[PDB]
């Protein structure tokens, strides 16, 4: 599913992420539109082999398991293929466990890169939330 930014933003925030961490929503929404182009069904294979999978473009070296990404973990303890779900649930689930981990939103380097700094409440300007 490609979602459209404000209806996103309404999901991510029926599914807690706003001011998870701290992190405002726009700052989801500025992560999801660079990682994924708000695209679930994203993938992209990283140079190490590992892949990064959905909206938040969740890669395979540490928090799911695709099966071909050999020595890696799986700390969202899901398929990879879940990530691609229309239903962003399990991202949003395995984003919370990434952000929480003490790094923040910076394990996205298109939100460090892209949306970082930025004004990021412009991502959820004109959204009914
Ligand atoms: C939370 C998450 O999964 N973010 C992705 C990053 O992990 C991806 O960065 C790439 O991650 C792989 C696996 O750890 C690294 O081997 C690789 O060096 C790293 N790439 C860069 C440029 O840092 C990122 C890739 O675009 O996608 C998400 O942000
Ligand atoms: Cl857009
Ligand atoms: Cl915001
Ligand atoms: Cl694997
Ligand atoms: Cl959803
Ligand atoms: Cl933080
Ligand atoms: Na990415
Ligand atoms: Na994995």
């Amino acid at each position: 599913k490609v979602f459209g930014r404000c209806e996103l933003a309404a999901a991510m925030k029926r599914h807690g992420l706003d001011n998870y961490r701290g992190y405002s929503l726009g700052n989801w929404v500025c992560a999801a539109k660079f990682e994924s182009n708000f695209n679930t069904q994203a993938t992209n294979r990283n140079t190490d082999g590992s892949t990064d999978y959905g909206i938040l473009q969740i890669n395979s070296r540490w928090w799911c398991n695709d099966g071909r990404t050999p020595g890696s973990r799986n700390l969202c303890n899901i398929p990879c293929s879940a990530l691609l779900s229309s239903d962003i649930t399990a991202s949003v689930n395995c984003a919370k466990k990434i952000v929480s981990d003490g790094n923040g939103m910076n394990a996205w380097v298109a939100w460090r890169n892209r949306c970082k700094g930025t004004d990021v409440q412009a991502w959820i300007r004109g959204c009914r939330l």
